[PDB]
């Protein structure tokens, strides 16, 4: 068997592993396949658990791409359930520091199974060949060193394609993340939807852009939240500024369309970059945080969309609030949406998790595109 | 008993049986009358099998209006699920083609009931002596033969009531449905809610309009996809053109506000009109289908809102991302909503039934409203 | 169609209406038959409920029989879940007196049937026109008028069949609880399968057998239990009625003097202890169950096998009240056995604890006990 | 991997496979082993479905023993619940007769396992290597021709093990149903516990024995029953050859001619009261399930020990066919026992009514009473 | 609030609290109380888990006991799940020794209530005052000084009540199984039902009987089985101490040189099997439930009536060790009987398949044989 690779797909959640895709050296009739022949197990740490295998199919293609008029070949999709409890890639460990697990998965065909010509393919049993990351392997890496010296940022950027390159396009900016800071230049684009909502065929059809998903090392935030009032600009907002700025240097980017969006630390980030550098950015959706409200009357004139969960205990809804009361009563451009108690947990979420639906929102992807200076 | 009626309404999945109503020769006494009094049972073809009776009640009307203050009393309504595995007319025989079996229903009220003036109901049983089929029964049914000669095309006009004659009105025109092909002039108006959205009070109060459902014959389609590129007009499509010129010819109808609207065939069916004839239409809904990017750019200027979801098996996602994509960067007038994966496994739906949350969005119903030339 | 039985029978907590027979004008084939083509209902008492109609099936005879081999006839079956609530027959009302409902019913069949002429029978609906009390019919019905005290006693008796006339059988007795009290004859033989157990073909066969099962009188009982506080322990008129008939029984019938048995649950097990106590020349064996006792009289009884049963946690009936006599009968040379059901071991098994007598009439071993003892 | 054995057992309603045991190159320490790491699948027909492993372990035997103690050995057992829908080995064909499958097994190590060397044996799959019959492997196989008439009749039988070859011990002989008729001489002894109780340990260490089990030919059967429709009471040649390898037996072993006792089910039980009715000198006691009976006969039985078993709501065999012998044994001195399980009994237990040799064979009371029994 | 009393009560898989009874300063109506006015808590360890209230109600006695005829007093009875997780007093530690559990409890009237005075009792909480432990407090405690051996034994001995002097009566001695060692005279008749059911009122109240339990000490065991791999089949100082003990009752008491019975489980199975071998003498009985044998002895306790019980899959105690006793006992001309319990039927029931002496002591028919045997 040519490889059998893990998919993965970032979840509201997080990254999962939703697919295993075997590769076949000949090729497999999807029509009489079924779950209960094969077994996708995964290894924590030290014992392995099941996955539950949901639907099974097949292709020359060999991502997850289902069709009901040939149901073949070389490759078989098993698609795997994202409610398994060991089907998140990345571990929250006791802090505000989450970790990804190096993925660890071994795939069983247990029973022969027909190939188009009507032969038996016998058993096999394998480790992984592969993992594939979608949309989040089509995010470049790079690393940023503030020099004169000397911080080192690293960074992943979306670039569209294939869109005429004489014409400007958004940049969507992106702010994780207490718990994904971190070093591996990964965690920022894997631990929810912030980075990877901008960059799906559904939206770039329609809005193309980059998108910036810079990563904040350990110990330190994007404002003075976690370095101490928590509003003043951090060294690595600091840098990210700068990124931005290399990026137009470097690439067809609308500097009228810059956008800034971020969650929690990157709330706070959100209304820091804003109040400190408001001739930058176009528009910003800050997601539960907090910042300067004597700072408010600066960004008077950027459009902002603010959300929070009302039940968030960890950062308290009221620092959104005090932002958006005084942001309106000063002439605004402002939109608040603030989830209800209990909302939430209704949908399955911890309510300090207000990004979920927030970036599941198609009114507010819109809304931020239809801004410009 | 003078009668007991079998009422049918298109539902989002297609045509059900969603009660009888039953008239009595006495005023029935509805506060006192429970579901475990009646039986109603469908025969699937050879067996019968039992429906889910929800609601009881009772009217001198006889349509399903329930009114908590006189509950009473010549007509008695037994509401039935939905849920029901047998509660479809329509049976989606082994092909591109379903069929509507003839209705064949067995009523009893099984123990005596009380009327108004406090005397008992004796039991019966009965086959139903009618249908009533809801809002499918006020669209006329029509043929038209193309002369010179000769395809003919049975179709469904809506024809909106009571409205001001010395005004114009829009058009809305439908196209169903691979599986809705046929010649019983039923099919098209019953498959889903395309053609009955419309027509539904609720938008007929704030837009008043016209609606044209068309029937394609077996073996044809819109476009030359069942035909064989895919995108050209069939003779069906080119037959439904005539049609709606004869009905401004006839009709009070808007030739500024001509909308269209289609499924899957009637997908391609609605890029191919608007792509070949599009001097004719206001604002256009392609649901789930394709058409020919090569030819965009004469479409520019229609204000058209493209829905498909990610993982429809039979239509790929890829043929309304293509043209979304094409169109908006020429400059567009393109709405796309894409639905997730998953998200239509989750509410109850085959991922191809994409039209389903589609007629059941209000903001699209809205959206068209506000086209015009 | 023909007609639409009702067909009861006594389960261990009392009759319930099991099926539902319906006599087409013709055959009919069975094979093809399902629940979902027919309804039954009870009323109760202003509304109906559904009873559960668990297997469909023909047959010619008219009763429960079916054979895989010809699931065929005039007579089509409706077997009802024995679980439903509206089964029972009798509603026990207060203090200690039950009623039997007057039965209420109907039953339709819904939709078309096929027939072996045929081929179609169109749906019917019907309150029932008949009921068959399964093993409550073998019984027949007595008055006895008591000469010496006017008391009238209403009497149930199931005769063995196809029996040697020229050979004698044993008389099982059975004194009832208080709340099958009453005038009307059946409750006795009804609330439970007190009587109605001896007359069970299983046991008929291989120990036939009469049965005499009295009613006592809806404002008095077998021993002095409800007409005195003081002791109720002395015969009390019903009781002595009961002995008479007894007498009768020997006099009509070939029934074994040595061999006359005697059973009865709550006041009937007072009234078994009271009887036997009180008459010990006459009975061969007693099975009393959560009954009282005249501790100073067990000196007469010393001879007599007794089986008595209680349990620990009847909230009506004392457990000790059997535990006294038990350990009485014991001490001084016995023949006593007792089978005492623990704690919980009643609601576990879904029962009233007070109602031992379920348990026990479903014991094998005590019904064969029984049977091995004479004088 | 050394091999793959399906473990068998005759269950109340037949033989199922109980457990898969792998023999691997190593010893394993069963302490670590888990449920989840292995898979077991049957085919049937063109595909598998799961069989639901229940516990997991390791002894050095080879078959089902489990200590605590040492968990471990280079056997893995993998035990199954018996209570999967394709745990059966045999197929109830039509109309009269079933059928055992040829047994097809794919079994998997999923993930790796710690060894006591250690520490890693990589996953495999295999179909089965093996089969165990547990129980069904102590009964020899024989074939006896019959001289008389040409009739070839394939047994099983039971010899004791570790007895006394100075004493001599009893011999059952067991005739199976219609369905168990074949030539393959396995079916008898696999459709239910019918041959294979008697020999179980618990029994054999408090009474060895000997099990005879006789295979009747698909198209006969061991009384005129399936050969007439005028009276089902004589002997065919089926059981006239059974009886002439009973005294073949008598001739080669230690078998005590005081107790050769006789049971069997349905067709079997036809031919339990036929057997002993035409060769009343032979048999000490017979226990004769769902069958029926030459009447006309009993008195030549009067003296044998019986005890009929029969449920009442049997849809096969009627269960007059078992009362009327009873009665008549009864009425005539008797020595007859008589079960009859009540209507819904067998269906409460998850049990067709006709099978009534399930709970009749899980009874210790017949068990041990008909070893009390001789001449 | 007088007192808030434990209810402990030993069931079949041991000792459990099965309700709390609270003396109120006045009386009460139960017919107005109800489960929900009320809370039940345990500790363990460091936090509280519910305790289920299942039944409320009042009476005059302290006790367990209600009738519905006046649920009324200062007592009120809350009896709790005996399927609760936390209801057993005994932690199974490691590796054979069993712990109690020094008790602790919570409990609430959370809401006002009616008194017969009245008209109300205001909410209180309170720990336990008092435990009751429902026939465990029957059995007098001593402790005996063997003179030969220095060893100390801890005994538990129950005298019948109400009992004539002038007769004498049977004892039964109950070695308990490794978990119950220890040093507390609580263990070896609250781990099971081994000692206890005896003095249960149904069975005293037919068969009067005193009852020893003996305790074994952590480190050691009644048979050479815990203090010697050789053979596990000789007296141990306990075992040799129990017998001087019974010799003590014997001078003491009007007990019965004649019935002596003897039963034991486990490492009190494999007691039972050496006092009876080692003191062929002394008993009229013995039930050895789950231990093993001396094989060569089997001869000197020919004429000693044993009932044997094992699990088929016990994995701690290997069934062969009944199963050679039995078999050797029956072929040298026995007086056995043997129950083994099959595979799959302990964990069906929800039973470890160690613990055999569940069922066992759960059979009627076993106590009851017990009884009917002497010298």
């Amino acid at each position: 068997v040519k490889s059998v690779t893990l998919i993965t797909k970032v979840f509201p959640e997080g990254e999962k592993v939703c697919a295993v895709v075997i590769e076949y050296p000949v090729e497999i009739d999807g029509q009489k396949l079924s779950p209960d022949q094969f077994s996708v197990k995964v290894k924590t740490g030290d014992t392995y658990s099941s996955r539950t295998i949901t639907k099974v199919y097949a292709n020359n293609s060999g991502g997850l791409s289902f069709s009901i008029f040939n149901n073949r070949g070389k490759y078989v999709v098993l698609e795997l359930s994202t409610e398994d409890l060991h089907s998140n890639t990345i571990v929250f460990g006791p802090n505000f520091l989450n970790t990804r697990m190096k993925l660890d998965y071994i795939v069983s065909q247990l029973v022969p199974i027909f190939d188009v010509d009507g032969n038996e393919v016998e058993p096999f049993t394998s480790k992984q060949t592969d993992e594939k990351h979608l949309i989040i392997d089509d995010f470049l890496a790079f690393t940023f060193k503030d020099p004169e010296t000397g911080v080192e940022i690293p960074y992943r950027l979306f670039v569209p394609k294939d869109v005429n390159p004489d014409r400007k396009y958004p940049l969507v900016v992106f702010l994780h993340g207490a718990g994904e800071r971190g070093t591996d230049n990964y965690l920022q684009v894997a631990g929810n939807r912030g980075a990877v909502v901008w960059a799906q065929p559904r939206y770039q059809v329609v809005h193309p852009c980059f998108v910036l998903a810079p990563q904040c090392p350990p110990n330190s935030s994007w404002s003075t939240l976690f370095t101490d009032n928590p509003f003043n600009p951090e060294k690595p907002l600091l840098a990210v500024i700068k990124i931005i700025r290399k990026l137009l240097d470097e690439y067809n980017i609308d500097e009228n369309r810059i956008y800034i969006t971020g969650l929690s630390m990157g709330g706070y980030g959100t209304w820091t970059a804003i109040m400190e550098f408001p001739e930058l950015f176009a528009a910003a959706i800050p997601i539960c945080g907090g910042g300067d409200v004597s700072k408010v009357e600066r960004i008077k004139d950027i459009p902002i969309w603010v959300f929070h969960a009302e039940d968030d205990p960890v950062v308290p809804v009221e620092n959104s609030r005090v932002l958006v009361k005084k942001l309106a009563e000063i002439g605004g451009k402002v939109r608040y949406t603030e989830y209800e108690k209990g909302f939430m947990e209704k949908h399955g979420w911890d309510p300090h998790g207000s990004w979920i639906p927030t970036y599941e929102n198609q009114e507010a992807i819109e809304w931020l595109f239809e801004q410009s200076r």
